């Protein structure tokens, strides 16, 4: 039977649990498919380009993570959903010989929950991950505010129209988050304590351990949340499409919840 080779492109890429949940899944619907798909972390050079080298290794399909996402959007030959407004994907497929990127961290994101109770949010952090985060909160009709010292291409949520900020907003917010090159090892213990208390959700994009930034959050007795739920929602979501739709996300979802 035919072997369909695909991958997580990133760097650094080795702590990455795609490989586990997408390999669970090849092997458990293979019969469904008509191939054996082998899913796997691949370092890229930071000076490399996604699409050549996609193609130089035969890929049917691919994740994009840290930190080509808005770089992977570039080379696409076309673009699908939410990404079009994202400026970032995270999903790549080989259809008919062309190229077309996705992007999943949206729904994924919003997937995370689970109950539709929320008005607003603020997002440390200028990333892709972030801006994929932003614009899928808007869709989902909700008062979004980012904040992040950084400002080079922070217009993008200015363009978006939402609230930019290089200070804490002397408010008080649903959900805080972070999606930053840094967390390795975010803002002021202090900046952040203020702004943490009477906060309605946690949420840090990261996954593995506690990062500095949770391992606080809960102990100050706050509602949580890790990446590990968006990392299988967003998952699932991009194995649909590797699936060429005919593997539905929430099937997807269960085998790979069921081994993480
Ligand atoms: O750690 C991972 O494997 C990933 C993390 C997120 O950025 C996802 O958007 C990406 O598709 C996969």
């Amino acid at each position: 039977m035919k072997l369909k080779s695909f991958g997580v492109f990133g760097n650094p890429i080795k702590h990455s649990k795609s490989p586990l949940i997408h390999n669970a899944c090849f092997l458990t619907f293979q019969k469904k498919l008509g191939f054996l798909g082998h899913y796997r972390p691949i370092l890229l050079p930071l000076e490399s380009h996604i699409k050549n080298e996609f193609l130089h290794l035969g890929l049917s399909g691919a994740n994009v993570t840290l930190p080509f996402k808005e770089r992977a959007f570039q080379v696409c030959d076309k673009i699908k959903g939410i990404a079009l407004e994202c400026a970032s994907i995270n999903t790549l497929v080989l259809e008919n010989d062309e190229l077309v990127g996705y992007n999943t961290d949206a729904l994924g994101f919003y997937l995370s929950l689970k109950h539709q109770n929320y008005q607003n949010a603020l997002i440390l952090g200028s990333g892709g991950s972030a801006k994929a985060l932003a614009c899928g909160l808007k869709k989902q009709g909700l008062k979004v505010s980012v904040l992040n010292r950084s400002p080079r291409g922070l217009d993008f949520f200015q363009r978006l129209g939402c609230d930019c900020f290089m200070e804490p907003p002397k408010s008080a917010f649903d959900l805080i988050i972070n999606a930053t090159s840094a967390s390795l090892n975010p803002l002021n213990k202090e900046v952040l304590k203020g702004y943490f208390k009477e906060a309605k959700l946690a949420y840090d994009l990261a996954y593995g351990f506690l990062t500095p930034f949770l391992a606080l959050a809960k102990e100050l007795k706050i509602p949580f949340q890790d990446g590990k739920d968006m990392l299988i929602y967003q998952a699932s979501l991009s194995f649909e499409k590797f699936s060429a739709s005919q593997i539905p996300y929430s099937k997807a979802f269960e085998v790979m919840r069921s081994v993480f």
